[PDB]
DNA sequence: CCGAATTCG
DNA sequence: CCGAATTCG
């Protein structure tokens, strides 16, 4: 149809404390919304594995098989592979990188992008570098291509304005929304505890840009996943999922 | 005569190694200069049990004896003791406090004052704060007493004057001295290589003050000591300690 | 007990 | 993955 749907959400592979059940809480997720791609951060080779069982209806697009790493899952029978391409971070001191993949759906060419750029306060030079380069590329890509990047940007808003705003012909989903209150922090220590982090905290880390022509890539809306805590006390991540449709018209 | 010599040594009983043979090395250097009064820090409880045997010219006064602590060391026939009393550091994060021991020495009263102030350049605020109360205790003795203060403060640039500087009746014996270069860093990590740190640092982490009348205290000398390195191959501890020699008038 | 990398409630 | 506490060369 003229309409996709996506989810981006950091999964957290990196928390070794009920991933299995974990792990199932996400494909309940992706069962009950059966979105048409979904981009994941903090995927570790076990998590990758699990999605290969009780998610089958999508194939497996990685950045790197080792470590933690980043994964685009492509929902088989309404979109098709076309290739795929990593832009390493140069200076990345955390195996951060920017996995691209180009597809076919709906019939109209799509350029998908997700990375998980570097961490921290106390790597915010990296961070605004890498959130450069991503944006560069996303200019860069083929001019027929509409291109959608889902991510853990890691960002402050500070730091998107110490780095030129976003550019004019790329927009942030969210923003373009009207910054809705109810999916606006991603991460939030208060009203999630998977961390155990006695401060409350929360950002709006998780992020979607795209680049369309005018008019023809338009969010429709932009919710919050992963909400449902788990049999175990736990949700499935320390981050709540987006899960975001839009219609793309011509 | 009218004189005390005294040592002020962090003797760092938290470095599990080779604290025998360091343990040794400390009384071997306490007995080279048999000082009147020596102020421990880091000090443990089998430590402390080694000090009372290898020591025993000396009365060892102390705290709780619990987890790491400070000591105060008063040779017998020389400093005659009389009270001791532990003032709390109300927001310590590392159980730190000042001891004080009120003592007769060739007749004239002192009030000798030790402590391991809050360590680490992230603990600045705390650190300021227990100066203060430090410097307090010292302003509220009786004039009739000599007050001196000696211990790891863990000051550093800068630190003591955003707190105000010192009183006027305060001294401190290394710059009565005239700063001399030859004791002033009592933490070398160029010179001292125990804790095994690659880089270079270099700090006057060990200070001794003192309150006394116009001309009544005199600082005379002041020296490192710990600088000999042990048949095991390192230092008694990561700190070099101070030995000091003042006149009473 | 430096301070950058890591842990942890 | 916050940010104070810990670690270790
Ligand atoms: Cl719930």
């Amino acid at each position: 149809s003229s309409t996709i749907s996506f989810i981006t959400w950091n999964i957290d592979g990196l928390d070794g404390c009920n991933l299995p059940e974990r792990a199932r809480g996400v494909c309940s997720c992706l069962a009950l919304y059966s979105p048409d791609v979904v981009f994941l951060q903090e995927v570790i080779p076990p998590y990758c594995a699990y999605l290969k069982k009780r998610a089958a209806s999508y194939t497996i697009i990685t950045g790197n098989e080792e470590g933690y790493f980043t994964a685009i899952l492509l929902k088989k029978g309404r979109v098709k592979f076309k290739s795929q391409e990593i832009i390493p971070f140069p200076n990345t001191k955390m195996m951060r990188n920017l996995l691209c993949v180009n597809v076919s759906l709906g019939g109209n060419e799509f350029c998908l992008m997700t990375s998980h750029l570097e961490s921290t306060r106390e790597h915010s030079a990296e961070r605004i570098r890498q959130l450069k380069t991503v944006l560069g590329k996303m200019q860069e890509a083929p001019d027929s291509t509409t291109v959608i990047f889902a991510g853990d940007t890691n960002l402050r808003d500070q730091e998107v304005i110490k780095c030129g705003g976003l550019p004019d012909n790329v927009f942030d989903a969210w923003e373009f929304l009207g910054k809705p209150k109810h999916c606006q922090y991603t991460w939030d220590t208060k009203a999630n505890n998977n961390l155990r982090i006695p401060a409350a905290y929360k950002h709006r880390f998780d992020r979607i840009f795209f680049r369309a022509e005018e008019g023809h890539l338009i969010p429709q809306s932009l919710d919050l996943v992963g909400l449902e805590k788990l049999d175990c006390g736990r949700f499935p991540s320390d981050h709540w999922g987006l899960l975001c449709t839009l219609n793309v018209v011509l």
